[PDB]
């Protein structure tokens, strides 16, 4: 039970360090160049997923740069901030912006997180979240998902919070950028329950021997992302649930 991604290079790499890092638990098994990753659906009977996409910012700051010179006028994502709402500028209207506009309807901006998506024991699939973004939302969402399971919410919470430990003394999370990975839970009606980070696409080394707080506000240079204040956030979502 395996499967395999389409090898870019800041993954790889990502990956080849991870399985070497204290995280190496809270991300799927890396099995060399023959990308080889482990099927975290494998141990499931019917999963029931939910990506969950972690950051306060979710493009790379470099992104930004190389994005101040050259344009990256893709229209269908101008079809994207249209049909939603008319926010758009005339100079749009006529010819990051989107993902930093879809930050703030979404709920990556308010609490460092943003739920992508969900697969049921066989409710198909849904990717309608782009304007779940108040914790009241948030939590209406996860407590569907689960659907009254008490069991599977301790499970998810005691992971949560030991792989939230493991981020603060990690070095590689240390010293990384780490944009756009998610934290994908996954449980089925046996109370099994798992969760890991994935996506390491983005993600990317700090200068010689600097370091990131993950925690504080990003400006142009912190290469902060807010990770961390993502999963504050959605632990104390979870907790309340409990209740
Ligand atoms: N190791 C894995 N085991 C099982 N399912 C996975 C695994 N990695 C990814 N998936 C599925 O693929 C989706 C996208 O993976 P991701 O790394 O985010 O790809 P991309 O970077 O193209 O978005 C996830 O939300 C999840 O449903």
């Amino acid at each position: 039970g395996l499967i395999l991604k389409r090898s870019s290079e800041p993954e790889h790499y990502c990956m080849v360090r991870l399985m070497a890092d204290v995280l190496r638990g809270c991300v799927p098994a890396f099995h060399g160049v023959v990308l080889q990753l482990q099927d975290l659906l494998d141990g499931f009977d019917g999963p029931c997923v939910l990506d969950c996409k972690m950051g306060v910012r979710t493009y790379l700051e470099e992104e930004l740069t190389k994005a101040r010179e050259r344009p990256k006028l893709r229209k269908d994502m101008y079809k994207k901030m249209l049909a939603v709402d008319p926010e758009a500028p005339t100079e749009e209207e006529h010819a990051p912006r989107y993902m930093q506009w879809r930050e703030g309807i979404s709920s990556s901006t308010t609490l460092g997180f943003r739920i992508e998506g969900i697969k049921k024991a066989d409710g198909s699939c849904s990717t309608d979240f782009k304007t779940t973004r108040s914790r009241e939302q948030v939590t209406r969402v996860f407590e569907e998902f689960m659907q009254g399971d008490a069991e599977v919410l301790k499970r998810y919470l005691n992971r949560l919070q030991q792989i939230r430990d493991t981020l603060e003394i990690s070095d590689f999370f240390r010293r990384h950028e780490v944009i756009g990975s998610s934290l994908l839970f996954v449980h089925d009606h046996c109370h099994r329950a798992g969760v890991w980070l994935i996506d390491f696409g983005k993600t990317t080394p700090l200068p010689n021997g600097q370091i990131l707080d993950h925690r504080r506000p990003w400006e142009e240079g912190n290469r902060e992302d807010g990770y961390l204040l993502g999963l504050d956030n959605l632990i104390g979502i979870l907790a309340n649930l409990a209740e």
